[PDB]
C-alpha cells in the first residue's frame, strides 16, 4: 500500500530485506506521504546522496530504542563499542537500502549512483533535505521503536 | 598550507570563495589534516554526498554562533524566518563548496559528481562518515566561532 506514491514500492521492499535479513526485523511500513520540506527527527540516522540525470538523497532516522534493538539483531549481544558499532550498523543498512532500493527505482527507469553514507547522532536531531522537489517520507515501525525511510531528487 | 594534504587545496579555496562573496565572511583554514573515523561535532551541518569512480562525502559543521553570523552575512538583518533561513543558507553554502571543490578536483584528475545537501541541526550533534578511507578535516575560523568542513572517498 503506498498512497499513490509509486517510488515507496522500492524503498519498501528494500527496507523490509535489509532489515530481514541483517537484523531478523520484519519492519511494518506505515503510510507513504510526499511533502515540501518534510524534516525527520531521531536520535540516529544515516545520509546517502544520490546522483544521476536527477539529484537528491536517501536518509532513515531511528528512534535510540529502535536503533539499540537492530544493532544487536544485527551483531549479537555480544558487542562491545556500542558507539562504532550502531554507526557501523545504521551505516551498513542505510547503504544496502540505498542499493536495494537503487535497484528498483533503476528497472522503474530511474538511475541514480549512490554514495557511502554519513551517520549523525545526537538525541533529537533533525534531518532536512534542501531541493525544489517534495520529499517522500515512510514511517516504519518494530517491536522496539520506529524510524522514517526519506527520498528525494529534483 | 596544507600540511601535506594537497586534496585541502580546493576545498580551502572553495570555502573562502563562496563564504567570502555569499556572506562577506573570510574564514581562517586552520591545519588539514586525515584521520580515519574522524568526527565532526557542532550545531548544524550539511552533507552531500559524492560519486563517481571513486564515492564519498562532503559536510560542513558550525557552530550555532558561527551560523547565526552566517545567515545574517548571506540575507541580512531583515531575516524572519531564522530556522528555514539557517537551513537553506547553510545548505547553499555547502552546496557551493561542494560545486568549486569538485571543479578544483576535477582539475586534479578526480571527477565526482555531487547530490543535493541535507541540513542537520541539533546542538552538540556529531557526523561521522563511514568509509574505509581516512576522513580530510579543515578547521575554520572566523569572527563569530568555528566550523569544520569534511571530505572523504574510497
Amino acid at each position: 500500500s503506498v498512497n499513490g506514491i509509486e517510488v515507496a514500492k522500492p524503498f519498501i521492499a528494500a527496507t523490509v530485506n535489509v532489515l530481514s535479513t541483517m537484523a531478523g526485523i520484519q519492519p511494518q511500513p506505515g503510510k507513504p506521504y510526499v511533502k515540501k520540506n518534510n524534516v525527520a527527527k531521531g536520535d540516529v540516522s544515516a545520509v546517502i546522496g544520490i546522483t544521476g540525470h536527477k539529484n537528491g538523497s536517501i536518509s532513515v532516522t531511528f528512534t535510540k530504542s529502535c536503533a539499540i534493538a537492530l544493532v544487536k539483531g544485527m551483531l549479537g549481544d555480544d558487542i562491545q563499542d556500542i558507539l562504532q558499532d550502531t554507526k557501523d550498523a545504521v551505516g551498513e543498512v542505510t547503504n544496502m537500502i540505498s542499493g536495494q532500493a537503487r535497484a528498483g527505482l533503476a528497472e522503474m527507469g530511474m538511475v541514480f549512483q549512490g554514495s557511502t553514507p554519513s551517520v549523525i547522532m545526537g538525541d533529537g536531531h533533525t534531518i532536512s533535505h534542501v531541493t525544489k522537489s517534495p520529499i517522500m517520507a515512510i514511517p516504519f515501525l518494530t517491536n522496539h521503536g520506529e524510524f522514517t525511510v526519506e527520498f528525494c531528487f529534483e
